[PDB]
């Protein structure tokens, strides 16, 4: 479950946005970057994608191409441009708290579900991404 102390938009950013990414080209990037996520979980997260772009550019996807969400509801949006991403996949020997990941950089269009900010989210960003849809 999402940790209740974080809004939907906050938890999306924690798990999926890394705008300060100079060690992402390292093979250890995922093992390092997943720690902060797994600290709020009871088992190593098996798979996780980070988007390596400035926050504003990820948020701006919410104003790009509207596409149907996998669940058929809400509002999802596909980035006009491909974005830098890193896919992180848990290794088979991993067992919490020792979570080791394979790091797989790439570039893809991202699809995000977006919605109005929570009251606890900054009012500077009225409409924000809350999930990946692909």
């Amino acid at each position: 479950m999402r940790p209740p102390q974080f809004t939907r938009a906050q938890w999306f950013a924690i798990q999926h946005i890394d705008s300060d990414s100079s060690p992402s080209s390292s093979s250890r990037y995922c093992t390092i970057a997943m720690r902060a996520i797994n600290n709020y979980r009871w088992r190593c997260k098996p798979v996780n994608t980070f988007v390596h772009e400035p926050l504003v550019d990820v948020q701006n996807v919410c104003f790009q191409e509207k596409v149907t969400c996998k669940n058929g509801q809400g509002n999802c949006y596909r980035s006009r441009f491909r974005m830098h991403i890193t896919d992180c996949r848990l290794t088979n020997g991993s067992r919490y708290p020792n979570c080791r990941y394979r790091t797989r950089p790439g570039r893809r269009h991202i699809i995000v579900a977006c919605e109005n900010r929570d009251p606890r989210d900054s009012p500077r960003y009225p409409y924000v991404p809350v999930h990946f849809d692909a």
